[PDB]
């Protein structure tokens, strides 16, 4: 019933995902390096670069250089860590994923796409280089066989 204030040899672990999120490099770079949990429990059901600052591929390249989780995702909403990337308009993030075992071809819980979601916003170049690693068929006035992804029922 009493919480106590101290106690503790270096409490080093969720700092990680935190300073990244914090658009802090050099905060983990060394955090990181001294022993940061890259698939620490996180306490927004994101992953340890899902969370970091995407206007930073430095970063990402932190957590993802030890072994962050740039393929697992959340089972609740399947938010991949792939769009934080495109969504924020970050290309060097995306190469990073690809180039450290991540796959960019999936769909969030909803029914969208980490490529879409560049679409929409403004990240064209970013979704570019998704939609090719987001899938290998590429058509642009195509249609892959009546198949709509997402909730039942199709109201007009």
């Amino acid at each position: 019933m009493e919480p106590a204030a101290g106690s503790s040899m270096e409490p080093s672990a969720d700092w990680l995902a935190t300073a990244a999120a914090r658009g802090r490099v050099e905060e983990v770079r060394a955090l990181l390096e001294a022993g940061a949990l890259p698939n620490a429990p996180n306490s927004y059901g994101r992953r340890p670069i899902q969370v970091m600052m995407m206007g930073s591929a430095r970063v990402a390249e932190l957590l993802l250089l030890h072994g962050a989780e740039p393929n697992c995702a959340d089972p609740a909403t399947l938010t991949r860590p792939v769009h934080d990337a495109a969504r924020e308009g970050f290309l060097d993030t995306l190469v990073v994923l690809h180039r450290a075992g991540a796959r960019l071809d999936v769909r969030d819980a909803w029914g969208r796409l980490p490529v879409d979601l560049a679409e929409e916003l403004g990240h064209r170049d970013v979704a570019r280089y998704l939609r090719a690693a987001a899938g290998g068929t590429r058509g642009s006035n195509h249609a892959r066989i009546d198949a709509a992804e997402g909730p039942s029922d199709i109201p007009d």
